[PDB]
């Protein structure tokens, strides 16, 4: 594909400092949907403010986990059906922790925001479109974990 290379090339810049970049993604995420903050429950406690999450080693570990699943999608960009069962089960996990499937649309916007801000003029509309397709396929797979 042409899109496959556009994804690989755009990811390279970001994939080298995944915590820095996933930090932008999650900052944006809570700026858009602060009601996601309480779903990150470590040691029984609730983060009061978005900046509280950034001091949590467990939260930051989660950023790294997210960037690793995205990296798996990129690796597998030419065929994502091989991640389907992994992703379905990832979906069920998130259903279990209280995430509503609709919140994954905000996550997608947050990803696109992060890529836009890292790539600047290199985030062409074809790059956006390609990422939107890839993320969309990921969430389709995950959505099976919420009962189809
Ligand atoms: C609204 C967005 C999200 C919320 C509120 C959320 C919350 C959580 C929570 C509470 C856990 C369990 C605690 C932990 O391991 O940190 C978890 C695990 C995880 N999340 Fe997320 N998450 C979100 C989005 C994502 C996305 C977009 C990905 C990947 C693309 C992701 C990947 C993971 C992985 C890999 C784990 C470990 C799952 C396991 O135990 O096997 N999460 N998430």
């Amino acid at each position: 594909r042409p899109e496959s290379e556009l994804i690989r090339q755009s990811w390279r810049v970001v994939s080298r400092s995944p915590l820095e970049h996933g930090t932008v993604l999650f900052a944006r995420l809570f700026a858009l949907e602060p009601s996601l903050l309480p779903l990150f429950q470590y040691n029984g406690r609730q983060f009061s403010s978005p900046e509280d999450s950034l001091s949590s080693p467990e939260f930051l570990d989660h950023i790294r986990k997210v960037m690793l699943v995205i990296d798996a999608a990129v690796t597998n960009v030419e065929d994502l059906s091989s991640l389907e069962e992994y992703l379905t089960s990832l979906g069920r996990k998130h259903r279990a922790v209280g995430v509503r499937l609709s919140s994954f649309s905000t996550v997608g916007e947050s990803l696109l925001y992060m890529l836009e801000k890292s790539l600047g003029p290199d985030f062409t509309p074809a790059t956006r479109t390609a990422w939107s397709r890839l993320y969309g396929a990921v969430v389709q797979a995950m959505s099976r974990g919420w009962d189809g």
